[PDB]
Order: C-alpha cells, then sequence, then structure tokens
C-alpha cells in the first residue's frame, strides 16, 4: 500500500490539486497579514 | 545531451513539478518568517 500511495503521490492530477489549496492558503495569511502590519 | 534535456525542461510534467516544490518553499518559508516578524 505505501508504494502504491507514494507511486500516485508522484502523478500530475494530484500534484495540481496539492498547488491549489497551498497557493489558496498562503493569499488568505498574505491578506490577514498586510492587514495586521 | 544538452539540447534533449533543455527540449524536456521546456515540457508541461516537468514545469508543474518545478513549480509545487517552489511554492512549498515559499509557504514553508511566509509561514517562518511571519512568526518572526
Amino acid at each position: 500500500l505505501a508504494s502504491t500511495r507514494q507511486d500516485e503521490s508522484q502523478s500530475v492530477e494530484h500534484r495540481i490539486h496539492d498547488t491549489a489549496e497551498k497557493v489558496g492558503a498562503m493569499s488568505e495569511l498574505l491578506e490577514r497579514e498586510q492587514e495586521m502590519v
């Protein structure tokens, strides 16, 4: 199971889905922090 | 060899894999720097 989960983790369709959530978190944090400072 | 490596560097499946690591580094650095300031 570990080998299959890492092999599907090395795919394209998973990695776009990861970067979307990461960019969303960065955008919200950037806006909230810029508001504070 | 140099021509083939730059031609595969101009692809889609490589470039998504590059942007994922770059966004991850930016997110971790943003969180650590926001913690410090």
